[PDB]
């Protein structure tokens, strides 16, 4: 049975918990310890084959666990998460993807750019610059509300299927 190894990254309080514990046990987490770093399994089929997921759900930031140093190298593809209400961790996405490509030695990586908290209001990013960066990545976009699990699926779906286009 395929295994596809996921890590999802990406500035604290955007959602990379919440969002995995959607797809894990659908429901949302209103408080999940921020400090959590923890990788998660399921089985699933996706276009026809049954594959199992490891995902990776990244915690502390400027850090170096032994469990990332090695789910961030053997990582095959990678959720890059920022809140359309967080400029700043839009912002940071950036410096996200040129760790990635670092770590990788390749500008050519499985990744989705995900935009968390699509069900808030006053959005300070738009979709369009969103648009526009995965663009210059050359990656797909996904919004994605962890509360409504509007996009969930969609966004981690996706990224196995990007890790099949590799
Ligand atoms: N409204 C809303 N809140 C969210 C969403 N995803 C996460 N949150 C909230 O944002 C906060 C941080 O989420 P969490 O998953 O812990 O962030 P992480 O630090 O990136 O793991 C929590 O209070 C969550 O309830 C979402 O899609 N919509
Ligand atoms: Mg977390
Ligand atoms: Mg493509």
């Amino acid at each position: 049975m395929t295994e596809y190894k996921l890590v999802v990254v990406g500035a604290g309080g955007v959602g990379k918990s919440a969002l995995t514990i959607q797809l894990i046990q659908n429901h949302f987490v209103d408080e999940y310890d921020p400090t959590i770093e923890d990788s998660y399994r399921k089985q699933v089929v996706i276009d026809g084959e049954t594959c199992l997921l490891d995902i990776l759900d990244t915690a502390a930031q400027e850090e170096y666990s032994a469990m990332r140093d090695q789910y961030m190298r053997t990582g095959e593809g990678f959720l890059c998460v920022f809140a359309i209400n967080n400029t700043k961790s839009f912002e940071d996405i950036h410096q996200y993807r040129e760790q990635i490509k670092r770590v990788k030695d390749s500008d050519d990586v499985p990744m989705v750019l995900v935009g968390n908290k699509c069900d808030l209001a006053a959005r300070t990013v738009e979709s369009r610059q969103a648009q526009d960066l995965a663009r210059s990545y050359g990656i797909p976009y996904i919004e994605t509300s962890a509360k409504t699990r509007q996009g969930v699926e969609d966004a981690f779906y996706t990224l196995v299927r990007e890790i099949r286009q590799h």
